[PDB]
């Protein structure tokens, strides 16, 4: 009754999500078979990105060349400052890029880590946790109540399904600062 996180990933996430996540890992010489807790964290963040977007241009998940092409194309269609890193989404409504975080640590710690990495005055940050806690730039949450509620619900489902397999203990304890 300690299961394999790799088998859990391929069984409980959409295959398009798993493949995008495998691609993101192999891109940086990480093996999804080895760094399995990371492989689940990456799938989860991908899934949250897709849920948040249902107005929004998806950046995360794309091949890096295509992602940057898309980011530059928006920045010169609009006024927007060009991010130093490469966000997760663009919001056509509020006309800003967004970075999404999903954390198993304290949401404040993670929010400020992200703010300090990206050093942007324009990019919106929105962090979710597996506890139902969330934090978003200027207390502007962008989406409505039941839409954020659905994301928080999917996060609970992942956590309980990991718990079922004996995987949550290690998953919850193995996030480090980026
Ligand atoms: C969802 C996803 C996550 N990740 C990793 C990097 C980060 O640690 C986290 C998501 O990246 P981000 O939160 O900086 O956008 O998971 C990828 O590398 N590629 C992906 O497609
Ligand atoms: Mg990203």
């Amino acid at each position: 009754p300690l299961g394999s996180m790799e088998d859990f990933v391929r069984q409980c996430f959409n295959p398009m999500i798993v493949e995008l996540a495998e691609k993101a890992m192999k891109e940086y010489g990480e093996d999804p078979k080895i760094e399995t807790n990371k492989f689940a964290a990456i799938c989860t963040h991908l899934e949250v990105c897709f849920m948040y977007s249902d107005r929004f241009e998806i950046i995360e998940g794309r091949d890096r060349t295509m992602a940057w092409t898309v980011v530059n194309s928006i920045c010169n269609t609009t006024g927007v400052e060009k991010p130093k890193f490469l966000p997760d989404l663009y919001d056509y409504k509020e006309n800003r890029f967004i970075e999404i975080g999903v954390t198993r640590r304290e949401v404040h710690t993670y929010y400020l880590e992200k703010a300090n990495k990206i050093k942007s005055e324009k990019t919106h940050i929105h962090i979710f946790s597996f506890t139902g806690e969330e934090m978003a730039t200027k207390a502007d949450y962008t989406l409505d109540e039941e839409s954020r509620a659905r994301i928080k619900t999917r996060l609970f489902t992942i956590r309980q399904e990991m718990a079922s397999r004996g995987l949550w203990d290690s998953f919850r304890q193995s996030e480090r600062g980026e």
